[PDB]
């Protein structure tokens, strides 16, 4: 329940941790939660996840830092209608994905 | 948990900013490094780097930016110091590994003087 407050043109940058151990070479992605609880999957990485290279998918840039145990997400040039409620996960098909800890709700205006 | 990549240091004129930007030593010890201001509209720009290959240790001044690597753990101090009102900014300390993009080192610096 963050919750952050962004204008048109600029980007939203975060880290989501996880246990290195466990993690690290996992799939992962960035996804919004959309009415009635339901995850709609907006970015992810390779499987397996590449340690540090840039995905980018849209106006979405993934980095996974296999050696600090993080994900970073970056949502370049907001716009009002990126704004919504988002979370990371694991991403482990056929299995429903395992949520990192936490969601997030970003706010963009004019 | 999810939290921003950057972290906020409020300061006054006078004073100095002091921050550690951890790196995998094994990988990057001898890697340029560089402290660079992220402004709107315009790519990252690098305001002091170290050597190619960078040097244990001996301190890399440009203007009131002091850059220090340490290879013993494997940490990239950076100093700013008399801080004045319009060193306000985001920063960020990166690795050189070209032909790649810069690698950012967490955590990213909202400077607010």
């Amino acid at each position: 329940e963050e919750k952050y407050e962004l204008k048109e043109g600029q980007t939203l940058d975060v880290k989501c941790d996880y246990t290195l151990e466990k993690f690290a070479s996992s799939q992962k992605a960035w996804q919004i939660i959309r009415d009635g609880e339901m995850p709609k999957t907006l970015a992810c990485t390779e499987r397996p996840s590449k340690n540090s290279h840039p995905v980018q998918v849209g106006r979405i840039i993934l980095e996974d830092y296999h050696d600090h145990g993080l994900l970073r997400v970056r949502m370049v040039n907001l716009q009002v209608e990126d704004s919504g409620l988002y979370q990371c996960v694991i991403y482990q098909p056929p299995k429903e994905p395992h949520m990192l800890f936490d969601r997030i709700r970003l706010v963009v205006t004019k």
